């Protein structure tokens, strides 16, 4: 699809067997999801943005379905105010910015 | 152009006669730039990012060149770790997200 940016670029994702809404976010290096459990091992990480840093759990090799496209990669889980699909997974579905 | 996301989508902007680098950020509603001087009056605004809320200065109707395209609109100035071009100006330059 092609998505204009008049509104937030929100899509449905499936992660951990759960359906969620998430922002397609070219300004995010990493994918960050609101608190939930994921299978497997994880390691702690700090990520920063406007407002400062938050502590997250880093899970590797997690599959997400992004608007019907499967991707695999690292997912950060923590007290983010929004679910964010970052560039590490956007590349996997071939997303580009065009102007 | 068409910009893939394997690297940060950084472009050159020109604002107040100064060249700067900024991130094209579909996850940002607003354009937020690092502290600098701008003409005119400003108004208060609070924005919420990943680490919490910050106060910024809202300057309206500021002329800003983005990757060679002219935009005129609202610019927020505050302690951001990076200059970010948000949807308010991405729509002016006609950007879309495609996959
Ligand atoms: C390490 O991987 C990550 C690191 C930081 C972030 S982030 O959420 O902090 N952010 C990073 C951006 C902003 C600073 C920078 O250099 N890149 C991604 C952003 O798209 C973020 C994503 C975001 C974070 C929190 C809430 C909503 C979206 N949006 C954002 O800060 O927008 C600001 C806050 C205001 C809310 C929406 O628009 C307004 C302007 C995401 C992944
Ligand atoms: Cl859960
Ligand atoms: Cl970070
Ligand atoms: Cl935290
Ligand atoms: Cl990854
Ligand atoms: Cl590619
Ligand atoms: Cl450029
Ligand atoms: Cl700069
Ligand atoms: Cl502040
Ligand atoms: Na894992």
């Amino acid at each position: 699809p092609q998505i204009t940016l008049w509104k937030r670029p929100l899509v449905t994702i499936k992660i951990g067997g759960q359906l969620k809404e998430a922002l397609l976010d070219t300004g995010a290096d990493d994918t960050v999801i609101e608190e939930m459990s994921l299978p497997g091992r994880w390691k702690p990480k700090m990520i920063g943005g406007i407002g400062g840093f938050i502590k997250v759990r880093q899970y590797d090799q997690i599959i997400i379905e992004i608007a019907g496209h499967k991707a695999i990669g690292t997912v950060l889980v923590g007290p983010t105010p929004a679910n964010i699909i970052g560039r590490n997974l956007l590349t996997q579905i071939g997303a580009t910015l065009n102007f």
